[PDB]
């Protein structure tokens, strides 16, 4: 995670969640094994002791379940972070590329557009992505999402303003205006 | 979901979440499209109206995000339900199969055990599965999990009692006792 090179991320990301899982079960089952033995003694001990063993290990697992939590979030935040940089970086590019329009003999009307749908579908990936991500916050931590709606509302609005502000660049190139539209 | 036959479930399950996703984005983007147009009018209207349009669609999306929620849970509960029946059904079987031991000439010491690890690893799938499932409740709806810990604690305990109570059937067959152990 702190190094990784194989381009495709879902690959890696999947692999990290994967081994994150092959790791917890390991430490977790060790407790379900330390617990079983544990009770195997409070078997002929007071019922008060039986009870404390239960409450002790009942807490060790919460401990672990917590570690893993954090541990897992730490993974996600990265992905998201890595995902967004891709998404922004691509977008920015298609801008110049779609900016490179298709100026020459017949302004490659098929390229302009070919290029356009890149920007568009791209910028949609943003919107589509910004949204998914949020739903998560809506569920998992309803309060967390409350705070962050004002924040993310602004974002979506930016894309909208941008997108149209992009299409509105045809208001600088008349030929392909009615031509492509 | 109400019919399905292709054995493997993860397959289907994946497919259902899949189309559940190809469906929401559809209805969702329609709102992000009904919203954009909407604001495009409150553009020269009072700032009070601009504000209501915002608050109206801000609520239509919560609506949808809610539908989808429910809609998605409805999927999960099935899977879990289908998953558990597999898990129980298999287990029960390995019991008789592992019960079928390996009685004959040399009580297929390699079969008894071969059979055993089926039961075991099986019953672990239970424990492993019961646990995963719960972590979900711990996160998503912390309160939900609080209620249900007493319930699921009992379960895990049952497997434990069972498992050992199974191995302890060798206390009925002496040959393979020291023989396999
Ligand atoms: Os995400
Ligand atoms: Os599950």
């Amino acid at each position: 995670l702190e190094t990784p090179g194989d381009e495709n991320e879902h690959a890696h990301f999947q692999k990290a969640k994967e081994r994150l899982e092959a790791k917890h079960r390991e430490r977790m089952s060790q407790v379900m094994r330390e617990w079983e033995e544990a009770e195997r003694q409070a078997k002929n001990l007071p019922k008060a002791d039986k009870k404390a063993v239960i409450q002790h290990f009942q807490e060790k697992v919460e401990s672990l379940e917590q570690e893993a939590a954090n541990e897992r979030q730490q993974l996600v935040e990265t992905h998201m972070a890595r995902v967004e940089a891709m998404l922004n970086d691509r977008r920015r590019l298609a801008l110049e590329n779609y900016i490179t329009a298709l100026q020459a003999v017949p302004p490659r009307p098929r390229h302009v557009f070919n290029m356009l749908k890149k920007y568009v579908r791209a910028e949609q990936k943003d919107r589509q992505h910004t949204l998914k991500h949020f739903e998560h916050v809506r569920m998992v931590d309803p309060k967390k999402a409350a705070q962050i709606r004002s924040q993310v509302m602004t974002h979506l609005r930016v894309i909208y303003e941008r997108m149209n502000q992009s299409l509105s660049l045809l208001y600088n190139v008349p030929a392909v205006a009615e031509e492509i539209q």
